[PDB]
């Protein structure tokens, strides 16, 4: 588990703000409520990267089946949004958590990106 660079912290805060703003302007009238969330994180992912949302109940939005093992391992070690971190898993790297408010619901936001 590794400390973020100032640039990585700024990027996360910036992305969390854009995801929060997107959701604030997107009415929650979907038949599939999670699709609204996927629209926001698909749109604001940085090039070549993806975003994940985790609910307070421990459910992951945006992940592939192949990724649940490393996502599980990472979050099992992660701290609060007061101390986001990063970890490499072979060819990918997980970064977070960041924080996304959506009305009364709160999510943790993670980035998944090619490792470097």
């Amino acid at each position: 588990m590794t400390e973020l660079l100032d640039s990585e912290q700024r990027q996360g805060l910036m992305i969390e703000q854009h995801v929060e703003a997107e959701l604030a302007n997107d009415p929650p009238n979907d038949l599939m409520w999670w699709r609204r969330l996927f629209r926001a994180i698909d749109k604001w992912a940085p090039p070549g990267q993806r975003l994940l949302l985790v609910t307070t109940e421990g459910r992951v939005i945006g992940a592939e089946r192949s990724e649940m093992q490393i996502i599980r391992n990472f979050i099992g070690q992660a701290d609060n949004a007061d101390h986001p971190q990063k970890k490499k898993y072979g060819r990918v790297e997980l970064v977070g958590p960041f924080s996304v408010r959506d009305g009364e619901d709160n999510y943790q936001l993670y980035l998944i990106r090619p490792a470097s």
